[PDB]
This record gives C-alpha cells, sequence and structure tokens, in this order.
C-alpha cells in the first residue's frame, strides 16, 4: 500500500518539437490510474495543470529558447509537487519535456533536505545556459539544481526563484549515450557518477543498480527522486519521443531499474517525461510508447515480473 | 554427409490440440512447423527419424464443463491418456519424443507417459507457470493448469475431474525447474513459493545471465545423479518480436540467443529424453513474414535440442580436398 | 588526431546479389565524412575506385563464379591501400562484398607485415575454392590469405599475385553463427581462435574483447586490421545485407567492439562490407543499415557513447 499523487504537466516549451504536451493525456489513456489502483495504491489525482503562458518570451542572448515560459511553468509545478509531498504522497509527474524536472526536484527538495536523484535517460541534461549548442532548456535542467554549478550558471529571465538543492554526489545517471563535450567535462570534473550504456554493457544492470544504491543510500536512508526520460529506452521500444538515440535500454533493463527502486521502499517522487505521441509513425507506436510509460510507473510502485504483488493467503481445497 | 558428432533416435508427433483454450488457429501449428522444414532439418543432423504423423482427435458430444469454469474437461483428459501411451511406446523403444502443438494442455500426457523412467526431471520454458489448480484458475482454459495434476505435493489441492482419473502424481517438487516466467497469476505465485518449486523468471535471467541459469538448473535437477530430461517448451517464452504468432504473448521475453542457449545446453547434457513445442498460432499473424518467423524459430529450438549449434560442428568433416 | 583515408570499393562479383556496389555511396550519404571530420580526423577520400572489367571470365572448376574479375579488382585495391598505409593514413575501405578483404589485407600487409586481423562477421569466410558449395568468392577470402592453408588452395586465374600474409594465430573471429562443416574443420584443425554468438552469450562482449587483445596484442603492439561485415549484427538492426542470419550482435555489442579497437590506439585499416541498399524492403531499412555502418566506423575512430572524444577543459562563466 502506497499513497500516490499524480500530476499532469502538459508542457513543451523546454524543446522545439510539437506534441510532447499530449504525453500526460496519452499515459492516462494507456490506463495509468486503473493500473495503479489494481496495485493497491491510495490515489490523489491533481489533474493536468494549465500553465500560465508568457506572450512576449523569445530568443535570449541569441541562444536560450522560451526562458520566461520555462521558468514560470516550473515555478507553478514546484508549488503542486511541494503540496503533494507535504500531504504525504509519492509524487508522480507526467511530462511534457524534461525541463519539468527543475520544478519537480525543486518542489520535492522543499520537504526533503537529503533527497537523492536517479536520472534515467539517454542524455545528461546538464548543459548550462552558456554551454548549450541548441539553447533548448530540456537539455539543461540539472545545471540549475546542482550546488557545484551555481557559479557557472547565469541568471535567466523567470529563473530567479530557483535555489540549487542537490550536490554532485546526490545524483546518479543511468543509460547515457548522447552527451555533449561540456556535459562530459561537467560529469568527470565534478565527480558525478554515471552508468552509461557502455557501463551497463560491461557490468550488467544488476551491478549497476547495486552500485547506484551503494553511492546514494549506502550510508543512510534517503527519499529517492526517480527522473525517468522515456528516451532512455531503445527507440524500437519507445519511438514516440523527440530525441531518440539508438542502443538504449531493453524492456527488461527498464523494468529492472523500476523494480529495484520499488525494493528500496524509499521512492518519494517520479517523473515520466518526453512521451510525444504525435512523433510516432502510427497509432500503435504512440500506444506502445504510452504503455511502456505505464509499465515503468507501475513497476516503480510494485508491479513485478514474478507476479507477487497481490498477496494470496489460502488455496481452495476439494 | 556421412559423419556426425552424435546420432539420435527421434520421433515426431503432430498433436493439434485446440480444446485446451478458446482462441482458434493453434491447430495449424504442427502443419506450419513442418512447412518450415523440420523433418529435413532433423535428417541433416544425422537423426534416425520415426514420424508418427498428425494425430486425429475426435470431440466428445456430451462434454459439460466442471464446476462452471473448466471448459471441455472430458476431451482434454481423454486425449492425454492416449498421447501418454504413444510417448511411453517411443521411450521404451529407446527413442526421444518430439510433440508439435497445439496448446500447452498436451503436457499432462507427455510427462506421464515419459514417467512410465520414474527418476526423470522437467525443464519448463514459458512466459507462464501453467500451475493453476482446477479451483485456483480464473480463465477456465486447461493450458494454464498441466503442472497441478503432475505434482505429488499438489494432489490434496487438486480434485478428481471427468476423464482425469488415470493421472498418477509422478514428479516431485525438486524435479521441476521453470525458465522465462513473466506472467504469473497470484495463486500460481503462492504455489511456487510455498511448495519450494525452484524457478528462474525473466528478472532472475536479468541478474544471473542465461549461462548461470543453465548451470544452476542442472546443479538442481541432475546434480544428485544422471537423469532423463523432459523439455516442455512454449514458444511464448520468447519475446513477441521473435515469436509474434502465439496465443498469450507477454512483452520482455527470451532473446533468440537465450532460447538457442537453453536448447544447446540441454543437448550438451546428453540426457534429453522428451520435448514439447507448443503455442504456434499461424492465424494470429499480421503479415506473412510474422507467420514464417515463428515457424522458422520453432524449428531452430528443436534442431538445437538435437545438436544444431551457432559454431556448426554437428556435421563432422573428415579432411579438406587437396588441389 | 587520426589521419584517415576512405576508399570506395563498389565490388559485387564476389557474390550473385546485385546492389552491394551501392554500399559505399549509401554509407557516404548517411553522413560518414561529416561524422569523421567532427572527431578531429584528417580525411582523404579516394572516392569510388573504377575496377578494370574482365568481359571474358568463365567459372573455375564449374563452380567459382567470376574469378578473374574478383582477383584483378583486389590486385588494384591492394595497390591503393598499400599507398594510403605508406602515406600514414588509417585505411577505411567501404564495400562491396567481403571478397574485397583479399585486396585490403594484402595491401595493408605489404607495409605492416606484423598486422593482426579482428574479423567481425556472422560467417568465417574461410571456405577454399575446393570446399565452397555456393561458389561465391565472398565466402572464401580468408583461405587465400592464411599461410597454413596455402597447400589446400589451388591457383585460380587472376589470383596468382596473392601472397598469403596472415598466420592462423594472428586472426580472431567475432560473431560467428553461420559456419559450414569444412569451415568448422579449418577453424579447429588450424587452431584459429573465434568468439561465436554462443561464446558472447557466455563470456559477454567485455571479456570477448579482453581475450581477443590477449591473443593478438598480449606480447607486443601490432597494427590492427578490423574487417567488419555488417551482417555480424542482427538482421533487425542491419536488414540491407545479402546473407542475414538471426541472433546476431546487438547495436551495443557492435559499438563496444569498435570502441575497444579505438582504445588500443592501434587501428591501422578497417573494412566495412556487405551493406546492400537494394535488399532493403523499404527506404528506412536501407538508411538504418547505412546509419549503423557510419556508427561502427565513427566508433572505431573515437566516437563514444560517453562523449569524451572532443577536448573540453574549461567551462564558460557568467
Ligand atoms: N546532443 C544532445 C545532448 N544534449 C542535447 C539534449 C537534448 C535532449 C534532452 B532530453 O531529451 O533529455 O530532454 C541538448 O540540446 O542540449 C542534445
Ligand atoms: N552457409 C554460409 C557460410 N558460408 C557461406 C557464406 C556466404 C556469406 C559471405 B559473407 O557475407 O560473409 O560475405 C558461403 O556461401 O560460402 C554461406
Ligand atoms: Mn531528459
Ligand atoms: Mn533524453
Ligand atoms: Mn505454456
Ligand atoms: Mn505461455
Ligand atoms: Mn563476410
Ligand atoms: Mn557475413
Amino acid at each position: 500500500v502506497h499513497s500516490v499523487a499524480v500530476i499532469g504537466a502538459p508542457f513543451s516549451q523546454g524543446q522545439k518539437r510539437k506534441g510532447v504536451e499530449h504525453g500526460p493525456a496519452a499515459i492516462r489513456e494507456a490506463g495509468l490510474m486503473k493500473r495503479l489502483s489494481s496495485l493497491g495504491c491510495h490515489l490523489k489525482d491533481f489533474g493536468d495543470l494549465s500553465f500560465t503562458p508568457v506572450p512576449k518570451d523569445d530568443l535570449y542572448n541569441n541562444l536560450i529558447v522560451n526562458p520566461r515560459s520555462v521558468g514560470l511553468a516550473n515555478q507553478e509545478l514546484a508549488e503542486v509537487v511541494s503540496r503533494a509531498v507535504s500531504d504525504g504522497y509519492s509524487c508522480v509527474t507526467l511530462g511534457g519535456d524534461h525541463s519539468l524536472a527543475i520544478g519537480t526536484i525543486s518542489g520535492h527538495a522543499r520537504h526533503c533536505p537529503d533527497l537523492c536523484v536517479v536520472w534515467v535517460d539517454a542524455h545528461a541534461d546538464i548543459n548550462t545556459p552558456l554551454t548549450t549548442s541548441s539553447g533548448n532548456l530540456h537539455g539543461q535542467p540539472v545545471s540549475f539544481l546542482l550546488r557545484e554549478l551555481q557559479d557557472k550558471v547565469p541568471q535567466l529571465p523567470g529563473f530567479s526563484w530557483i535555489k540549487p538543492c542537490i550536490s554532485s554526489a546526490s545524483i546518479v545517471y543511468i543509460g547515457l549515450r548522447d552527451v555533449d563535450p561540456p556535459e562530459h567535462f561537467i560529469l568527470k570534473n565534478y565527480d558525478i557518477q554515471y552508468f552509461s550504456m557502455r557501463d551497463i554493457d560491461r557490468l550488467g544492470i544488476q551491478k549497476v543498480m547495486e552500485r547506484t544504491f551503494d553511492l546514494l543510500i549506502g550510508k543512510r536512508q534517503r527519499p529517492i527522486h526517480l527522473s525517468f526520460d522515456i528516451d532512455a529506452f531503445d527507440p524500437t521500444l519507445a519511438p514516440a519521443t523527440g530525441t531518440p538515440v539508438v542502443g538504449g535500454l531493453t524492456y527488461r533493463e527498464g523494468m529492472y531499474i523500476a523494480e529495484e527502486i520499488h525494493n528500496t521502499g524509499l521512492l518519494s517522487a517520479l517523473d515520466l517525461v518526453e512521451v510525444n505521441p504525435q512523433l510516432a509513425t502510427s497509432e500503435e507506436e504512440a500506444k506502445t510508447t504510452a504503455n511502456l510509460a505505464v509499465d515503468v510507473i507501475a513497476s516503480s510502485f510494485g508491479q513485478t515480473r514474478e507476479g507477487g504483488h497481490i498477496v494470496y493467503d489460502q488455496l481452495p481445497t476439494p
């Protein structure tokens, strides 16, 4: 039995590809609430938030895209996550692009001073506004949150409300395979631990999950924030996403990550982002992606491959 | 070719069961496997072949369902008493029986007939545990219940069904090992855990790897002494991308390589005595290549169980021709 | 900084399936040169070689199809490879069928007699003209190069120029899954080390690469010749090829092989063969295969999944 809050965040201004705002609708349509109900989760649906748009919000310093809208949407999102967490729920946020982790992690840290993050993605999303080549804020969220990067991050319009709330030793990446040269420098230079697809190929997902927990919760229990980008999966399994990168996690590795997070019993918040149903070549590819998003969330709250969720007490005798 | 690493005596049975479940099209299974080229493949491995052909099954006219759930119980139990005899015939003769399905209900017969060597051991490769009792089941389909009738520890929890009186509990808890489990119903999970039935689910394969799983499986079953092996193999243990034409497909299954590995290790013990290849449904395919892939896959599993390998070497080459 | 020469060898006479002659153009259209340039490579593209046609070329011993054509084109290819290798370039040859390895390995061995070969393929390509059942020369290249097999190889027309240049201890196979009975005999009888798909299932690709380098470069550094047949990959990843065989390398395993080759710093020549855009059922299937071929070549010259190939040592500050 878990108390689970669900928040829909139909937001796309962190990137340029249309349709990721329909990700919460597609995940809900795939039967998320019914699947969580069937696991025995006490649910509170906060619905799908309507973000206050910014009319005059264009290209900043000939590089940063929609900073005012991204900053504002995340400020609003942080308040809802804060409420859900302070009300004692494990907070599930449906994206929407990955810039939404600024809001979810900021809102979660308002109640958990010792929170740790497991970031599952093909990308590190740790470019600063000065290292980004694209200027898309979904490839930059971790830079605003990390304490060690405060002196490397300029003040963006709409971002003055953010306070760095996580240290370099409190975030572990899993699934990396498309990292920009400044991002690689940031990971190495600041000793941020990561398990790229190459590390998974060598160690295997079991050792990857063991080492992740040893680094984060080896010394003490801590609330875990699971920030799961659907593009961490191979594009054959998750085609409906904006930045697919070949050679991703298998369905089995993805479920394994989600199961191990459940087994800690320390899961406090989950982000499931970057499901863009409009980018799938067919309705079945949109549905496949959406169903995979439901399986990650369900496994993070007790769904297992061995079918031991619904406890049986007695077998009928003849 | 005149030289082979090993010569096996193998029998092929076409059992087109369909009354074990409700989805039609699984009867065209032994036909699709043969059309792929099974017989030609076993010949190329130097097998002494004995084809028993596609068996004829007649439905019982008055077949009322037991406890208003177990659909077609008389037709399934009657057909398995006879299928057991044909399988017991081949074993006594000194042959290795291979049954083409059809659904997984045919396993009650094959394992009972085989036991008529009593010190045998089973390897159940499936996405499903097929261990529901007639009272714990919810679908009414008998293909999800074969292991309940065969276990000695489950006799007190299984009632006497119409045409199931002939079945005697032959295999004990420590004589069955599952591989590939990913869709286990709550009563099935209670049975496995409480009766200490050793298994290797997809999660276990994810952690240990297919090599360790095979090493551990044999340490359990044939570690005490050399024993005959019954390989019951459901095509749905493989991922639906590889076996798309099947009844109950569950996402996140065995890769082609993992399934060939299981079959190769089974061959390498030299103790394989019986084999089942079920749930091939050519009617459940969206394209011709999807129907052909599942048939070609099923032939690969049986061929690997009798010598076919990735490196070759099954066929023995004497000397190279000189110019 | 790697000095890389690219040679297009639009070679099809080593087999009967037409379209493989379009393999070099397909690889170049998938962005090969742009990808190598971004790695910091100093490039020289020779373009596609125009091989001298042999109009009068009848089958040898009523089996061996187009021998003179295959032999002559390889003799010409070897002169080009020999020159590029002499001029300090790591020579990338784009195929074309795998019979072109006769010319690339022959040409490379002229200036690198201590070379070793890592042969990545579903096939051993080691039938002799006397064991072949197809009569396709792309299934026989290794028999012409292997020193220990000289007494078993008859003199074919247009093949006399070939001087066996590799010993059985200097070649390692990776990916084998479709081996003919005389090929299995050669592998065992001449003690040629191999890692079939079954060896990979057991050891894992990390141990496979460690064992490969222990056998080849355990005693001294040597120039490495990587002969990569795209059909080493599973047909779902590399569909546009002549002889697809199910249960091949995953994308991750293939990148791992290439990344490990790069890490030695010894790569001296690379063949990327059997990309046949005509055999793809759709335009996307041909592009998928060509994109895969580019990833193998880029990974062999530094492309990583971690992003550390480009020098980046100082963050911009606000
Ligand atoms: N080469 C890549 C790595 N860095 C990128 C990330 C965009 C995807 C971010 B997401 O999917 O995780 O949201 C960038 O634009 O900064 C391009
Ligand atoms: N049974 C197979 C093994 N030997 C074959 C190889 C042809 C493929 C060559 B290549 O793709 O590797 O280039 C042969 O024709 O000799 C068929
Ligand atoms: Mn992301
Ligand atoms: Mn991403
Ligand atoms: Mn079954
Ligand atoms: Mn099944
Ligand atoms: Mn080849
Ligand atoms: Mn090949």
